[PDB]
């Protein structure tokens, strides 16, 4: 069996922390995997935004029009840290450049647009049981699906069940080709991640990623697909949490994770 060939301390990891971290990381080559609390829940935060552009890629391939649409919006949209949106209110964007703003910027205005468009939570929920992902569930829409609330089993996922469903949107079969390079290269182009998941990859690999960071009870996160050159690519999740409202997250912690993870599938990096 391919779990966990190698141990890694990921246990001293989350002490020094002050929580709890989950990791899920699957070597597509071989089928290797590392593994650590990587059935628990953790809360999606932000991070649900790169499915629900998945979603609307997938929509898309019944909808030739959808990703040139304009959508236009008034100002009692503008919720915080909309940094696109904000700069297009008087003009409009297309459905195709909320979805880049969503996951590149984690936009809130155009996330919330989108999310109105796919039938709300349980739409994308139903889009993620669509490809098999029987553990994703959002429930609200922002700003309280950040709320973090120990034990609250809503708008959460697992790191194993983030890792599946990457693998079948970015490398899988889930999309078709055009539109699954089209999730790829948003993923590419995020700007959010650079002190996360990127942190423990060489900046001759290519790499995709996105990030959740729900502001209270030490919880954020980040996905990502990683291709090591020479090598079949990596797909990998990691989640925290912390048992305080005010517990402050860590980049470092994530970073860290990653590059646990990596050394355990045996990643040269």
């Amino acid at each position: 069996m391919l779990t966990n060939l190698v141990a890694e301390p990921f246990a001293k990891l989350e002490q020094d922390f002050g929580g709890s971290i989950g990791v899920y990381a699957m070597d597509t080559g071989s089928g290797a995997t590392v593994s650590y609390r990587a059935e628990e829940r953790f809360p999606l935060c932000s991070s649900f935004k790169g499915f629900l552009a998945a979603a609307v890629l997938a929509r898309s391939q019944q909808q030739a029009g959808l990703l040139d649409t304009p959508i236009r919006y008034g100002k009692n949209a503008l919720v915080p840290w909309s940094p696109i949106s904000e700069k297009y209110l008087t003009t409009g964007m297309t459905v195709a450049e909320l979805s880049a703003a969503a996951v590149q910027y984690s936009d809130n205005a155009a996330a919330n647009l989108l999310l109105k468009e796919l039938g709300g939570p349980a739409g994308l929920t139903a889009f993620m049981r669509s490809i098999g992902d029987t553990t994703f569930r959002l429930d609200r829409w922002q700003l309280e699906l950040n709320s973090a609330i120990p034990g609250d089993a809503r708008d959460t996922s697992s790191p194993r069940a983030v890792t599946e469903s990457l693998q079948k949107l970015t490398l899988g079969s889930a999309l078709a080709a055009p539109q699954r390079q089209q999730f790829v290269d948003w993923l590419k182009g995020n700007t959010t991640g650079n002190h996360r998941i990127r942190a423990a990859v060489p900046a001759d690999w290519a790499v995709g990623d996105k990030t959740g960071t729900c502001g209270v009870y030490g919880t954020a996160n980040d996905y990502a697909v990683v291709w090591p050159t020479g090598r079949a690519p990596i797909v990998l999740a990691v989640y925290t949490r912390a048992p305080n409202k005010d517990d402050k997250h860590s980049e470092a912690v994530i970073a860290a994770a990653a590059r646990l993870a990596l050394e355990g599938l045996g990643v040269n990096g």
